[PDB]
């Protein structure tokens, strides 16, 4: 089998992307932020505290016919972010693109954090890293990805994340027409539960390429590029007027600015992150200090490939007996 969907940002700046998943019998759609930095598949629910709830779109396990309670199952998450949700456990049918699992666990959220509730275009997540992170206690469950490997055509899934504009998660397939040469493939270590790889290096706009190794994660569900800050502070060098302000909380730089590119190694290959790619916007509505893109790792303990390097390749997650990770330019 397989599965395609396509992949939204949720707003003008990529902030994040949903991704449209079909919930219980009949059908109730859910738009989901596909998350390979997590392992929870949870929604908001008709269980979810009415003060909590503002404008998302609800799971109602009630109304599912092929909804089943898990007996004493209980989830708790906090990211890295600082949003946390928690609550019960339902095992449903879920859908995504055309492909279906029975018997996923639907995590019910009873309680999100304020960040869930101030933002009506997100109505859950679904995590795609390893079934190791998953937080329903006392039995831990599975991801919609590793429910459905066996039955794939072939045990990977692969995103294409859009600059502002769409995009697609495949399931069981590579899409050949998708990008532009060769999928360059590197290893993965699992021991953290994510897509955890080496980068071989980076390189600032035309300037030569460093060969560095930089281990971090592949992840879709941050929205930034988390880097070492030795390597964050010879790209915003190249900026002038960038700074890090501490009360905003990180790199700001001039809106006038035109940013110059980042690239960053996957074995030989290369992969180069337009400078517009890297440009959040005004700090404050009206402000003419922008966010930047890329920021430092220091303290959040760990590099993170999120959406603005993702969205520059075609990324495939290999979930093979020894997964691997590969990117193309696109
Ligand atoms: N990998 C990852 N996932 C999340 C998921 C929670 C989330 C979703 C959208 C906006 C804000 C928070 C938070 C995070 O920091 N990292």
């Amino acid at each position: 089998s397989t599965g395609s969907a396509t992949t939204t940002p949720i707003d003008s700046l990529d902030d994040a992307y949903i991704t449209p998943v079909q919930i219980g019998t009949p059908a109730q759609t859910l738009n989901l932020d596909f998350d390979t930095g997590s392992s929870d598949l949870w929604v908001f629910s008709s269980e979810t505290t009415a003060s909590e709830v503002d404008g998302q779109t609800i799971y109602t396990p009630s109304k599912s016919t092929t909804a089943k309670l898990l007996s004493g199952a209980t989830w708790s998450i906090s990211y890295g972010d600082g949003s946390s949700s928690s609550g019960d456990v339902y095992t449903d049918t879920v859908s995504v693109g055309g492909l279906t699992v029975t018997g996923q666990a639907v995590e019910s959220a009873k309680k999100v954090s304020s960040s869930f509730t101030e933002d009506s275009t997100i109505d859950g997540l679904l995590g795609l890293a390893f079934s190791t992170l998953n937080t329903v206690s006392p039995t831990q469950q599975k991801t919609f990805f590793d429910n459905a490997k066996a039955s794939l055509d072939s045990p990977v899934f692969t995103a294409d994340l859009g600059y502002h504009a769409p995009g697609t998660y495949n399931f069981g397939f590579i899409d050949t027409t998708a990008y532009t040469g060769s999928i360059t493939y590197t290893a993965v270590s699992t021991k953290q539960g994510f897509w955890e790889w080496t980068s071989t290096g980076y390189a600032v706009g035309s300037g030569t390429f460093k060969s560095t190794s930089i281990d971090g994660i592949a992840d879709t569900g941050t929205t930034l590029l988390y880097l070492p800050a030795t390597v964050v502070s010879a790209y915003w060098a190249q900026v002038s007027g960038a700074k890090s302000s501490s009360s905003v909380g990180g790199y700001v730089f001039p809106c006038s600015a035109t940013l110059p590119s980042f690239t960053f190694g996957v074995g030989s290959a290369r992969i180069v992150i337009p400078g517009d790619y890297i440009d959040f916007g005004p700090i404050s509505t009206g402000s003419s200090s922008c966010f930047g893109g890329i920021q430092s790792s220091a303290g959040i303990g760990i590099n993170i490939f999120g959406d603005v390097a993702l969205k520059a390749a075609f990324v495939v997650f290999n979930g093979a007996t020894t997964p691997t990770l590969g990117f193309a330019s696109k």
